[PDB]
C-alpha cells in the first residue's frame, strides 16, 4: 500500500510528538489503505547556524518515539548522522533515514543496513537520478532488504532547489521511491542563518509526484508551523493534513492506470 | 475548456500536415470538451547546424496550414522569427507563437500583438517564472487580448533542461499557461549537430502538469517520429495521442477541484 | 595585438559617445600594443520592460557611431537584431555583434556574414561551449573570415550567471575568444523589470580571463555608471579603464607563456 | 606566504607517500617562500561504488603520514569523516580537512576545532559562497583559530561542476581561501561506478584562481595518475608539479598588485 511519512520535523518535545501522533493515528484509522509512519528527528545535526535549535539528544528522542509507537501503535522513522547511532536508534525506528548530505557516506549506510531495519535514503542535492543505483547497491551489500530513495530536490543555482520529476521513474528501477514534499520546496540558507521555503508550492508538487508515480509521500507537519523550531516556513499545518491525504489517494487512483512498468 | 496544441514539428510537406490533421480532426470530434489547435512551423530558424532542415518557405507554409484549416476546420498556430512575418502569418494563424530564444525581443512581441491574433510565448530557457510578467505587459502594450505562456523547460547544466513545475502557478497569475510536453524533455545540442531528448519522460511529465494545473498542453507528433526532419527524438507516435489525451482529461477531472485560486 | 572592446552600453546621445570616445582615444594613444574597438548599441531590443530605454533608432546611431570613427579614428562595433539591419550597420561597423539570445538565428548570422565585416557572436546563456562550433560553421558558410565568440556567462539557477572559464580554451579551437567582463557579472531581471549586477566582481574575473587565455576583453564604461540608461549596475567608471587595461597587459605578459597551444 | 597543499589522493602504499613526499620536499627546498603541506586521505569514505578503493584504516594512515612528517619534515593534512576521528588524527595532522559533503555537519566541525589544530573545510557542492560565513562561525565557536575554506566546484546540472570564481573574494571576507585545482574539474559519477574529470582544465583554472586571488592551492598528484586507485582522471602528474608551482608564483607576483582589499 501507499506510504505516508508524517510528523514534526524535530522532536521539540514528546508532548508535541504525542499531539501530532494523535492526528496521524486518527488518519491511520480513516485511511486503512495507507501505511502511515510517524517521523521526527531527535537532532538537526546540520543546521546552518550554530545558534539554531538542534534537539534534546538521542536518549530523549528515542524515548519520545517509543511513547508515540507504544501509545498510538504507529511505525516510526528517524534519521541518524553517525555510524554509532544506527544500533541504538534501530531499537525504535522501523525505518532508518539517511540524511541527504550523507547519502554517500558508506559507513553510515552499512551501519543502518546491519540493524536489519528498513533504510530510506534522502537523495543528495548534488546527486543525479542514475547515481542512486550505487547507493542501493551499498545497502544491499550491507544486508538491507527494504530500501527507499527519497526525492527532495536538486541544487539549482544558489539557495534554490528544483524537483526534476524524471527522477521518480528513473530511481524506481532499483528501489521504492518516496517524494519529500516539504524539503523539496525549501530554499537552502535562504534566510541567512536559516533555510526558508515556499509553502504555497507543497501541495501542487505533491499532486505532481503522485500523477507521475511514487510509492509514497513524505511531509512534515506541525500545529503552528510559525512556531516550529526547525523549518518553520515549510511545516504543514495538522488541520490540512487530512485534506491533502484524500487528494493524493484520489489522484493516485486515476493515474495508477497510467504508471509505466517499473 | 482545455487546450491541446498538437501537430508535426515542421511543415515537411502539405501531405504530412493533412495526415496529422485528419487525426487531430478525429480527436476534436471524439473529445468535444477539448479545444484543439493544429501546430506546425513553416521554418526552423534556430537549428544548431547550417545543414539541418529548415522548411519550404513562409508562402508554402501558410498555404499548407490554410489547407488544414479549410479541410478540417481546425484552429491554427505557427511561430514567427522576425517582425515582418507576423502580418502574413496572421492571415491563417489563430495563435501566433513566439520562439523561446526570442521571448525577449520587443519588436517581435509587438508585431505579433498588432495583428489582433492571440499570442503564445515559449518561455526562454534562461527566464525565471516571475520574469514572464514583463513579457505579458509588453504584449498587452502591443494590443494583445488573448495571451499564453508556455513552459518548455529551463537550462540545467549543459545540454539538459529541467521542468520546475513551480512555474505553472506562478505564470498563471498573469496569463493562461501551456505545458510543452515535447521540448521540455529535449536535450539541447545533445546529438552534436542536432538536439536530443527522452520520449519515455513525455507522458509522465504531462501527468505532472495537469495534476499541478495548467490551461493546456502542447504536444508535437508524427506518423513516423524516427523520420521527422526536426526534433525526431521527441515526436510522439501519432497513434499514441488519443490515450494521452484521455489520461489528461481523467487526471484533470479529479485534480481540478484542488487547483489553488490565483 | 590584444583586443579591448569598450564604450557605453547604449547610444544615449552623441555627446555621451564623444565623451567616452575621447577617453578611448587617449587610451589608444597610451596603449599602442592594443587594438581598441568602440562599442555602443543603437537599440536595446531585448529589455525586460516595455518601459525601459531602447534608443534613438538605427539611423541616428549609425551616424553617432560614424562621428566617433571620424573624430577619433576608432574602429566600431555594434549589434543587430534582425537580418535587414546588417547592411546599413555594416556601413560603419568594423565588427558586427550578434546578441546572446540570437546566437542561433541562422538568418541573422548569415546576414552579418554577408557584409564582409568581422562578426562577434555573444555566446547564449543557454549554450554549451562545444555547441559554438556550429555557430562558427554557419558564419564561415556565409562568407565570414574574422570570427569572434564572446563569453558572457551561462544560466545558473534563476536571475544569476556563472562564468565557466573552461569555455575559453574550448571555443578557442574554432574562433578568437572575447571575455565580456560587464555582462558576465550582471544578474538577469534581478531588480524586477531591470537586470542587476555586481561591479566588485568585474575586475577579478577579467584577471581570471586573461590568466586562462583569451584574445580580448569587452567592457562597458560610462562617465556616471549609476545614471546609465541601460545596464546601470555594471558600467565601469571611465577613470577606471586605464588601471584595468594596464593590469590585463601585465598579467597577459606573464601568463601568455603558459597558454596551451591549439 | 602562499600555501600549497599537495599529495596523492589516498594512502595507496607507503612507497607512494614516500615518492611524492620526496618530491614535495625537494620542491619545498626550491621554493622557500611557499608553505607546503602534505595531504592524503587515509580513507575514501564516500566513493560511489562499494567496490572502489577506500584505504587501509585510520591506524595505517596516521602511521604512514607520521612517516612522511618525520622523514621529510613536512606539515600534514588529511580529512576526517566522523567525530571520533578528530582526536586521533590530530596527533599527526597540522590541518584537519572537513569533506565537502560534510561541511554542514556541526559535530564534525566542532570536533576538529576542539583539537586545537588548524581546520580546512571543503565548500559543499551545494553551498553558496555566502553560506560559508556560518561555517566559520561554528569553527570559531568551537575554538578554531586558523580556519581555511576551499573552493572545489559547485553542482552544475548532473555529473558536472563549475567554478564560480566570485566565491574567492566572497569567502576571503571571513577566512583564508584555498583553491582545489583537482576536484574542481572532476565530473561527479561521470563514469557510472566512478567519477570522471578533465585534466586539461587543471592548469588553466589554476592560473585563474591565482589571478583572482587566493591564499593557496590544493593539488592532488601521483607518479602515474592513470594507475591511481582514486580520482585517477584528475590527479596531476608528479613531474608537472614543479612547472605548475613556478607558473603560479610568477602569476601571483604580478596579479597580487591588483587584489582588492577585504
Amino acid at each position: 500500500k501507499f506510504l505516508v511519512i508524517a510528523g514534526p520535523n524535530a522532536i521539540e518535545s514528546e508532548e508535541l510528538l504525542l499531539k501530532v501522533g494523535e492526528e496521524i493515528k486518527r488518519l491511520s484509522e480513516k485511511f486503512k489503505e495507507v501505511e502511515f509512519v510517524f517521523k521526527s528527528s531527535f537532532d538537526k545535526a546540520n543546521r546552518s547556524s550554530i545558534h539554531s535549535f538542534r534537539g534534546h539528544g538521542l536518549e530523549y528522542g528515542v524515548k519520545a518515539l517509543r511513547k508515540v509507537k507504544e501509545e498510538f501503535g504507529l511505525k516510526i522513522t528517524t534519521d541518524i548522522h553517525e555510524s554509532w547511532q544506527a544500533e541504538p536508534v534501530a531499537e525504535v525506528a522501523d525505518i532508518i533515514q539517511i540524511p541527504a548530505f550523507l547519502c554517500r557516506q558508506t559507513d553510515l549506510l552499512l551501519a543502518a543496513a546491519k540493524t536489519g531495519r528498513a533504510v530510506n535514503v534522502k537523495k543528495g542535492q548534488f546527486l543525479a537520478p542514475w547515481d542512486t543505483k550505487n547507493v542501493v547497491e551499498k545497502l544491499k551489500f550491507g544486508g538491507a532488504k527494504e530500501i527507499y530513495l527519497t526525492e527532495r530536490g536538486t541544487t539549482f543555482g544558489y539557495n534554490n532547489l528544483v524537483v526534476d520529476f524524471r527522477s521518480l521513474p528513473i530511481m524506481k528501477q532499483w528501489a521504492k521511491v518516496i517524494y519529500d514534499a516539504t524539503h523539496s520546496v525549501q530554499l537552502p540558507g535562504g534566510l541567512g542563518d536559516k533555510s526558508g521555503g515556499m509553502r504555497e508550492f507543497i501541495f501542487p508538487l505533491i499532486r505532481a509526484a503522485v500523477a507521475v508515480g511514487c510509492d509514497g509521500v513524505f511531509m512534515e507537519t506541525h500545529p503552528e508551523p510559525e512556531k516550529a523550531l526547525s523549518d518553520a516556513p515549510t511545516a504543514l499545518p495538522l488541520s490540512q493534513l487530512e485534506g491533502i491525504i484524500e487528494a493524493i489517494l484520489e489522484i493516485r487512483e486515476v493515474a495508477s492506470k497510467y504508471y509505466e512498468t517499473i
